[PDB]
RNA sequence: UUACAACCUACUACCUCG
DNA sequence: CGAGGTAGTAGGTTGTAA
């Protein structure tokens, strides 16, 4: 776009200060010389040594080296020093946080605006608490290459909080059972999260899934501030008022958070940090300076919009599209020439009761919803270009209130259905609500993907109120469900277009799953690794990992290049002179060392006859930057509305510069945004390693905008590119399966290794 | 567990450097 | 093993399907 509007301002500041310097190798004497030095001095560990910055005169005094340290050069430490000072400049505002500074809106309350916009009141109301909270991070950017700055970005969050004592809530008739608590104060590196109550008998909550102690007083402990505690609470307070209260909050949330109006909360802020000098110590000020904007003014080269993304349908180029579905149902999948399985067999595996159901369903599926519900209209059969689907109904005697042999008569009714029958290709699971979410030990859904996955038979499953939807819904859910079903059975729906640079590439990515029976347990970490090489013309899905140990995972990505370069070039036959370049991406960076063993042992498969080009790439979603696009009006949130959607909401695709190594992408449009009180939305940040050998993380920016458009759970884009969001949900569903009984990975690389089994 | 999206809370980690 | 900058991951509730 011409020009992004950050929510960041300039801070202008001196060109450098005087500091005193001394070597300080160990760490641990930090804390006693801050400490020591408090109100006098403002100081700073870095590099092995201590830095120390005059903030007024006299107190106790520092030896070592006098330094003028530059701005230009070293902007860490006056950095550091604003987020000090920039609390110090709001006085009346006290820190929640240090670092950055995050603090509440004085008097600004939503619930209480919410209930008198609504025409709402109870007694214990006032208790409910949803307060603006602000935090203003300084941030080190490079507006051009080669010169720093330093920007106070703004960002706006709302705090949740339930004051009320659980007595009053206990006494008022709500059942408090299973809630959690935490305390309501907290020490230094004190818990929060206390368990869940079990009773409240005399003064004393009596506590399971406890964290500490078994039990702990009513007055020291409140619910924590989540939204099933706030629905829980409030629901069996207001009733069938409750939704007045929750339509009427949505309205007041939205006026912090659409464009517009964070816009000109930014504006609001900028303006009161302004009226003053900041002051960074006695007699040194900075001052807060005009909005951060990306654009291409004046030798600035900040702002570009990526073409828009094309969605694939053949080997050539001739087939393509701007969206999935409507690609998809004009030219059918990328693959049909070549699909293996025109006549795919499905078992149905579905509780006894829910027959006529599931039978509905199944028509609605296989055989489309007809011309009505024109999102699916023509079913699965014709959307795909088969020739047929065969069901193999599985009814098991079940009842959605048997709480701990649901999972037992699943897999002994697949058994003994799949002993009779001959081949199945796919195997759709019904689930009943009550059971989507049992403990792991007693799971229908994880039991029975287990049996089949061992079995050589990916699944698709599906739990009853998504069986139910109402049409206009369930014609969204058909196309999904359809989407993944057919890469389940190895098809490839679509492919992402690229630009022929180069001749290969591989991209890499990994993925974390943290797996525990409950919040009181310690987590587990388990991994997938996913990987995508261009083809002709478009980006092609590889294999996906079948091992999801956390402990030796760089080598696990090194094992995979060097093992997939091996191949690579002994398929394409890469000529003398050809340049390959590696991606690799994850949600964080890793480490220099493990960056540089990679590189080592890529560039020693590959030889010394080709060119190698790597690159380490980070993709992060909470960060302190927003992009703003005054230019965008937004769209009308339904047909003839005066309500806007998306307003100020920035181009999918836009690409702003932050620094040398880092870029913002826009990724969800005002087409793509939900509803009128939507927020705006916030970028994506794209990190390069600083150790890589390919730098250009335009081109890397634009790449994970492609990746999003890869994914086959959905006809909408993923959040993250499918290198990292496919390898999250192999690591759960891999460290889920661990634990189960019977499960093997054994057909995951024989049978299943073309299936998208894992979507 | 059709999904995408938003938010909230809780939990802690990750990388760098010495 | 600690300073320092940074933000990741899980699970719940509600609205909507470029
Ligand atoms: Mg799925």
């Amino acid at each position: 776009h011409m020009q992004l509007v950050s929510n960041g301002f300039e801070v202008n500041l001196p060109d450098q200060v005087e500091v005193i310097v001394r070597d300080l190798p160990d760490p641990s004497k930090v804390k006693e010389e801050r400490t020591r030095l408090m109100g006098y001095w403002f100081v700073h560990w870095f590099d092995g040594k201590l830095f120390h910055l005059r903030i007024k005169a006299g107190g106790p005094n520092v030896d070592g080296e006098h330094r003028a340290i530059r701005t230009a050069e070293h902007p860490w430490l006056l950095r550091a020093r604003l987020d000090d000072a920039l609390e110090e400049a709001l006085p009346k505002y006290a820190a929640v946080k240090k670092r950055p500074f995050t603090f509440l809106a004085q008097k600004d309350e939503l619930i209480d605006a919410a209930a008198t916009a609504a025409g709402l009141s109870h007694r214990l109301l006032n208790s409910f608490k949803v307060i603006p909270r602000f935090a203003l991070s300084p941030k080190i950017y490079e507006p051009v290459d080669g010169t720093t700055r330093v920007g106070v970005f703004v960002t706006i969050g709302m705090r949740y909080d339930i004051e009320a004592s659980l007595r009053d809530l206990l006494e008022a008739g709500i059942d408090l059972r299973g809630m959690y608590v935490v305390r309501r104060k907290r020490q230094p590196g004190e818990r929060g999260l206390l368990g869940r109550v079990r009773a409240i008998s005399d003064d004393m909550v009596q506590l399971f899934e406890e964290t500490d102690l078994a039990s702990v007083n009513v007055n020291d402990a409140k619910l924590e501030g989540s939204k099933e505690n706030f629905t829980r609470c409030l629901s069996a307070l207001l009733g069938h008022n409750y939704k007045k209260l929750l339509n009427a909050l949505d309205d007041q949330e939205a006026g912090y958070r659409t464009g517009p109006r964070f816009d000109d909360a930014v504006r609001r802020m900028g303006e009161f940090l302004a009226k003053k000098p900041i002051r960074l110590a006695d007699n040194i000020n900075a001052q807060v300076g005009d909005r951060i904007v990306f654009s291409n003014e004046g030798q600035a080269r900040n702002v570009r919009l990526a073409p828009k993304v094309e969605y694939v349908f053949d080997r050539t180029g001739a087939k393509s599209a701007e969206y999935a579905w409507r690609g998809l149902s004009q030219f059918g999948p990328f693959d049909r020439p070549s699909f293996a399985n025109r006549s795919p067999r499905i078992l149905v595996v579905y509780p006894s009761s829910t027959q006529g159901k599931v039978e509905n369903f199944l028509s609605a599926f296989r055989d489309g919803m007809g011309s009505n519900y024109s999102g699916f209209s023509k079913g699965f059969v014709d959307l795909m270009g088969l020739t047929k689907v065969e069901f193999v109904m599985c009814p098991v005697e079940v009842s959605s209130a048997d709480r701990n042999g649901a999972h037992t008569k699943y897999n002994s009714a697949i058994e003994d259905k799949l002993a009779g029958a001959g081949e199945v290709h796919a195997g759709i699971v019904v689930l009943f609500e009550d059971h989507a979410r049992l403990p792991d030990d007693r799971n229908p859904y994880i039991h029975t993907k287990s049996l089949l996955l061992t079995l050589g038979v990916p699944t698709q499953q599906v739990r009853m109120p998504t069986v139910l939807l109402e049409p206009k819904s369930l014609q969204y859910t058909l196309q999904n469900f359809s989407i993944a079903t057919y890469a389940k059975l190895n098809g490839t729906p679509w492919t992402v277009n690229h630009d022929k640079a180069i001749n290969d590439e591989l991209v890499v990515g990994m993925g974390l799953a943290e797996l525990s029976g409950s919040r009181t347990e310690k987590r587990q970490r388990f991994v997938g690794i996913t990987t995508v090489f261009a083809g002709d013309g478009s980006y092609l899905l590889g294999n996906v990992s079948k091992e999801c140990e956390y402990e030796g995972y760089s080598d696990a990505i090194r094992e995979s290049m060097t093992g997939i370069l091996r191949e690579l070039k002994k398929r394409n036959n890469w000529r003398p002179g050809d340049t390959v370049r590696v991606v690799f991406h994850a949600h964080r960076p890793l480490k220099r060392v493990d960056v540089a063993s990679i590189v080592f042992e890529c560039t020693r498969e590959i030889g010394s006859d080709q060119n190698i080009q790597m690159a380490f790439v980070t993709v992060s979603h909470d960060h302190p930057f927003v992009l703003i696009d005054r230019s965008e009006r937004g769209l009308e949130a339904y047909k003839g509305s005066t309500a806007r959607k998306g307003v100020f909401a920035p181009p999918r695709g836009a690409i702003s510069r932050v620094g040398r190594l880092t870029r913002l992408l826009a990724v969800n449009s005002p087409q793509l945004i939900k509803r009128a009180n939507t927020p705006l939305p916030t970028p994506l940040l794209v990190s390069l390693h600083p150790d890589s050998t390919f730098k250009d993380v335009d081109y890397l920016a634009e790449q994970a905008l492609k990746f999003t458009s890869l994914s086959w759970r959905s006809t909408l884009p993923a959040a993250t590119p499918v290198t990292i969001f496919y390898s999250e949900r192999i690591a759960e569903l891999l460290g889920r399966l661990k634990s189960i009984p019977n499960w093997s990975s054994a057909n995951l690389n024989i049978k299943l290794k073309w299936s998208r089994w894992f979507l």
